[PDB]
DNA sequence: GCCAACGTTGGC
DNA sequence: GCCAACGTTGGC
């Protein structure tokens, strides 16, 4: 399920997906979805898209919070 | 050719 | 030793 991420612009959602198989089974990946539904796999990728819209320097990609 | 899913490693 | 970040690839 895609959760709302209030630290990002309206419409932004975070999803955490448990790996199901392989040696990394049990681990999890985090994704964000833009208001238009585009998928983001890393903080630099978000940064390049959001630019000056928000400062992501204090942003924890995994938890989706601003942690200073 | 695409991309979801897992593998992989450099930087800490 | 962990994990953020991105590379690889099997299945479609």
């Amino acid at each position: 399920k895609r959760m709302d991420c209030p630290a990002l612009p309206p419409g932004w959602k975070k999803e955490e997906v448990i790996r199901k198989s392989g040696l990394s089974a049990g681990k999890s990946d985090v994704y964000y979805f833009s208001p238009s539904g585009k998928k983001f796999k890393s903080k630099p990728q978000l940064a390049r898209y959001l630019g000056n819209t928000v400062d992501l320097s204090s942003f924890d990609f995994r938890t989706g919070k601003m942690m200073p």
